[PDB]
């Protein structure tokens, strides 16, 4: 009774916080890639 | 006997007070070992 109402509220808590990481994760991970690329395709065309 | 009427008495006092004895323990119990699995549980998930 009590306790159902605990574990209810976590993984709510824990529920916003994963979607503000896979916030972060898309931003820094672009432009990862994104360097990649331009070195990849500058070198090629030369 | 003068004292056989009191000997009674105290019999069923003492069975009257075993009855209470045993539902507050319940109660008491019931409590410390809710605690107990609740935070054991809940840093498992985590």
């Amino acid at each position: 009774d009590p306790a159902k109402a605990a574990f209810d509220s976590l993984q709510a808590s824990a529920t916003e916080m994963i979607g503000y990481a896979w916030a972060m994760v898309v931003v820094i991970v672009g432009a990862t890639i994104g360097i990649k690329l331009f070195k990849k395709f500058t070198s090629k065309a030369s």
